[PDB]
């Protein structure tokens, strides 16, 4: 079934201003039921692919 899972990228991103966890959408395999999970939790070698998606320094 679905023990375990794996995470194959990290395609969104919620920042929450008034106080709210930032949040990545992880996209799994199981991506049927992809979840926003926050950074801490969010495997950080995925989240340096969408940080690097990010258009840094204008």
């Amino acid at each position: 079934g679905l023990e375990y899972a794996v995470a194959e990228s990290v395609i969104g991103k919620r920042v929450g201003d008034d106080g709210k966890t930032i949040e990545y959408l992880v996209k799994w395999t199981d991506m049927s039921d992809a979840t926003w999970e926050p950074q801490d939790n969010v495997d950080s070698t995925l989240v340096l692919l969408y940080q690097q998606q990010q258009p840094m320094n204008e």
